[PDB]
């Protein structure tokens, strides 16, 4: 069963794929897989995120046919720049005004004894080049959704600045 699966970079190491929505059922049992892989290591139970038509989802496959990273990119349309925490005296903030943000990173995870790697980098990239047609994103025009501590170590730096956009936040 020869069946082909969509490429948007290939590396000496691996290569990004993404399964859209509409998409042969093949595919999105795999992707639906790996969310729940990626799901219960970030600790989530029974997300479902909005405009399902428009969420595509990132995977980088290793050389040996392991998928050893996963993003899942969802449209937005503005989200705000992530603001440090005030300390508390006595023993995460964000920005009030929001900017025109394309797409927002809803959740990025790589194996944990691949990372620091550049597989997230590189899914990241995949999601500049690949999330809209004819159109690269710049790193001002993506958001992360609740970033954990790691999360921000890594927007911070892909980023470039230390007030990266962020999104779905209480
Ligand atoms: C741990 C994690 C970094 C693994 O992904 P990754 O493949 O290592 O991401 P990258 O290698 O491309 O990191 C890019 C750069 O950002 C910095 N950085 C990334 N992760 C870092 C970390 N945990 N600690 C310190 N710096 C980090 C580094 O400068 C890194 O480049 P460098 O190693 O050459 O210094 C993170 O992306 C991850 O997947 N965590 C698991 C759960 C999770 O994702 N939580 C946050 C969701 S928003």
């Amino acid at each position: 069963s020869m069946k082909k699966e969509r490429v948007i970079t290939e590396f000496w190491d691996g290569k990004i794929i993404m399964v859209s929505p509409d998409d042969p059922k093949y595919a999105l049992k795999k992707a639906e897989e790996v969310r729940e892989l990626v799901d219960s290591e970030l600790g989530f139970q029974q997300v479902s995120l909005r405009c399902p038509s428009q969420t595509r989802t990132y995977m980088f496959v290793s050389n040996e046919k392991k998928i050893v990273g996963c993003l899942i990119a969802e449209p937005i349309r503005e989200a705000y720049r992530v603001l440090a925490e005030p300390p508390s005296l006595h023993s995460w903030r964000c920005s009030t005004e929001p900017e025109p943000a394309i797409c927002g990173i809803s959740r990025i995870w790589v194996f944990a004894l691949m990372r620091r790697k550049a597989i997230a980098s590189r899914m990241v990239d995949a999601v500049r080049s690949s999330f809209m047609y004819g159109s690269v994103l710049t790193t001002e025009e993506i958001a992360f959704s609740d970033p954990t501590p790691d999360g921000k170590l890594f927007a911070s730096t892909y980023c470039k600045v230390p007030d990266f956009l962020v999104y779905n936040f209480v």
